[PDB]
């Protein structure tokens, strides 16, 4: 069983975030121009996808974590990770 | 056993599209700033990836749906989903 | 089981698109730059693939994350061939 990843990036430095789903847990590795480091994101999930956008210089990230038929959205809007309004009927 | 997702976003509202492959079928959930809703995208596939770009304010989306070794590209260019020219090998 | 897994990225307004496919332990690349699909130079081992890219004016930079077991290897395109990146899962 191999891990499954998702990646996003922004700006010109750039900043990169790589999410890895491994044995039901999703963790995050970060690059902001110095070295790679472990990010704050840690949520359950067997599958992960991500998207992000800038509002000026501020990054907004949405991570979609799935276990079984349930996908939970996690939001970064500059202060911390919060559960989003995303729902689906899988 | 878990569903597999792909996500893309555009602009600063933003608009978000999340594709979910579940039991051989891909469906789409949409956000344009005022609640999640079910999109028009419905195509076969066990795996999904997506990318998108803007030309001015017009969004263009490409969804890559795979079953076995066959990947089919689906195109949104502002006027419905159409099958794209993408081919792989074999 | 038996289905390939893909990752895609795009840039500009032509556009250019790159689609990476992990099939039976090998990752390959298909390219579009407005004039037909062609096979790219990317060829690395892996069971899973993800990608991200960013433009610096007209210059594309791509990072492909190829995984086998718990090891993810980053591959870099900065205009001059694919090179192994500094990404690691732990310090
Ligand atoms: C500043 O915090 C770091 O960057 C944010 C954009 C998030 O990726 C977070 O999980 C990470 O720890
Ligand atoms: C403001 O709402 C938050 O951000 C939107 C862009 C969506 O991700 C939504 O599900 C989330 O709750
Ligand atoms: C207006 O239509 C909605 O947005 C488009 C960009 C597509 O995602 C389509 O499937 C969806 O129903
Ligand atoms: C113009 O051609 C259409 O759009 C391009 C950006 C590609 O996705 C191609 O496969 C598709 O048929
Ligand atoms: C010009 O070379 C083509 O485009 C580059 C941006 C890379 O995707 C490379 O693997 C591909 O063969
Ligand atoms: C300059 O460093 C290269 O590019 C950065 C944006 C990262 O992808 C890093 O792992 C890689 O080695």
């Amino acid at each position: 069983g191999s891990v499954q990843t998702a990646a996003t990036s922004w700006g010109t430095v750039p900043s990169i975030r790589v999410y890895t789903a491994n044995n039901g847990k999703i963790t995050e590795r970060c690059w902001d121009g110095k070295g790679w480091y472990t990010g704050a994101f840690n949520e359950p999930g067997d599958n992960v996808s991500v998207t992000s956008w800038l509002v000026g210089s501020a990054i907004h990230i949405r991570v979609y974590a799935s276990t079984g038929t349930t996908t939970t959205e996690w939001c970064w809007d500059g202060n911390g990770w919060t559960k989003g309004a995303y729902t689906a009927t899988n």
